[PDB]
RNA sequence: UCCAAGGUGAACAGCCUCUAGUUGAUAGAAGAUAAGGGAAGUCGGUCCGUAACUUCGGGAUAAGGAUUGGCUCUAAGGGUCGGGUAG
């Protein structure tokens, strides 16, 4: 509801904060004092991708923008941008703290209630679709996807 | 000069029939084929076996025997009601 959304956007401006959004907020809104911008997914249209990224950077402002690939076709993502003259450094980061039972924790915090069962199949089953329509068909394909890793 | 059924034909045609009309016309009796030769003649010789397809609508939303749940932003998505502890 645009009321609810309105609030929680006043209160994410107004003391460490993390946002968890979709593309609503990529574009235009300029929230200040934002560090660090994490897309969890490349998005379904790279154009976007330069404002997902360029919430920061203002006046040069020290902000780092990171991203995640799939390890599968992440071969084509990197010169596809450095065509479109965008340069990405790759950064290696150590998975900590995942010596034991996170998945696991994962599936037995689901066994609780069904309606986490539910979200979780839903939000999967959204995703899939979400990467069907993907413009530059062959840097994400579906058939070299991770459908047991995702 | 007017009216004008049906079925086969599956090529106008021809053939057969329904409704409706005829039995009229002196009566009785008693073209085809061919063995061998081959112009020697005369002026002149549609139906059985395959495969892919293939018609109308309504549906929108990735499918339609399976465990259906399916992208981002963007008008509305039936009405109403309901929030603590203390003085």
């Amino acid at each position: 509801q645009t009321s609810a959304r309105t609030k929680t956007l006043t209160a994410f401006t107004d003391s460490n904060s993390v946002l968890f959004t979709t593309d609503v907020a990529a574009r235009g809104i300029d929230i200040p004092d934002v560090d660090l911008v994490i897309q969890l997914d490349p998005p379904t249209n790279t154009d976007m991708f330069m404002h997902r990224c360029g919430r920061t950077g203002r006046a040069n402002r020290v902000g780092k923008a990171i991203t995640f690939l799939n390890e599968g076709r992440e071969e084509d993502f990197i010169p596809f941008m450095q065509v479109k003259n965008v340069e990405l450094e790759e950064l290696d980061l150590e998975v900590k703290g995942i010596t034991a039972n996170f998945y696991e924790d994962f599936r037995n915090w689901i066994l609780e209630d069904r309606d986490r069962f539910d979200k979780g199949v839903k939000a999967y089953v959204a995703f899939i679709k979400y990467y069907s329509n993907h413009s530059a068909t062959s840097i994400f394909r579906l058939q070299s996807l991770d459908y047991v890793g995702i």
